[PDB]
Order: C-alpha cells, then structure tokens, then sequence
C-alpha cells in the first residue's frame, strides 16, 4: 500500500504504507512530517526534502499538543510552495488522521464532519478515537469563535 491523496498535494501514510523517499519524490512530495507517539521533536533539510517530527500525545489531555499548530505551519508552508506533504504516522494512523483533519478544518474552513469525510473517504480502514474527537471538537470551537 502507499500513501493516499487527501487533496492536491496532501497526502497520508499509515504505519504499513512504503514510506519510500524515492515514492515520495516522484509523486513531487518535498516535505515529511512524522506524528509519532512520545519521538524528540526534530527537523532538517535534506537540500530539496524538508523533515520534521513532531509528537501527538494519545493520552487523555482535551489538550491540543501545541504542536498541533506547528503540524499546520508545516503543512500550510509545505502546501503554499505548491508542493507535496506526508503527514505520516509511524505507528498506526488516528494521530496523523487527528492531524490532517485539524489542518483541514483551519485551513479550509471546513466543519469536523466534512473534514473528517473526507479523510475517510480515502482512507476506510480508519475509525474514530474519543479522545482526539473530543481534542477536535474543542478545537472547532475556538475557530467558530472567529
């Protein structure tokens, strides 16, 4: 399996998928962003290739993870140099899931429904995880806030 397009230039990956650097670059994907559990938050340039690791806690928190809003600053600066963006999730998938729909959400003002279809529209192996729900809703609210 490989890496599914959300919309023009996102894309993710789960933990099975051929996160292939070679893949990556033909399908004109410039940028990585690994969401992973509990790594070191981490990044570098490899000329061209922009990488960044950024860590998603899954525990209870209704807490964002305030990387969260780093995740989107990666996606939005990847997206706005009309490139390609991995949001991949090292061990399954509901945080890279949580990730793209929050950026979809801000991004392109969509409501966690559309967002959320969308994302499962593409990938339906995927299935809804409680506390991410509840960290994305709260997360809705601040933007319906305006």
């Amino acid at each position: 399996s490989f890496p599914v397009q959300i919309l023009p230039n996102l894309y993710l990956g789960s933990a099975r998928d051929s996160a292939n650097l070679e893949s990556l670059a033909k399908l004109g994907i410039r940028y990585i962003l690994n969401v992973t559990p509990n790594l070191p938050n981490f990044f570098e340039k490899n000329g061209d290739f922009h990488y960044k690791q950024i860590p998603i806690s899954d525990h209870w928190s209704q807490n964002l993870s305030r990387f969260f809003p780093e995740a989107i600053e990666f996606i939005d600066e990847a997206l706005s140099q009309n490139c390609g963006v991995l949001v991949h999730c090292l061990a399954g998938v509901s945080r890279s899931v949580t990730v793209t729909v929050a950026y979809l959400m801000q991004k392109l003002h969509l409501s966690l429904n559309d967002a959320y279809d969308l994302v499962k529209r593409k990938k339906s192996n995927i299935s809804p995880n409680f506390n991410f729900m509840g960290q994305l809703l709260d997360f809705e609210r601040s933007l319906r806030l305006e």
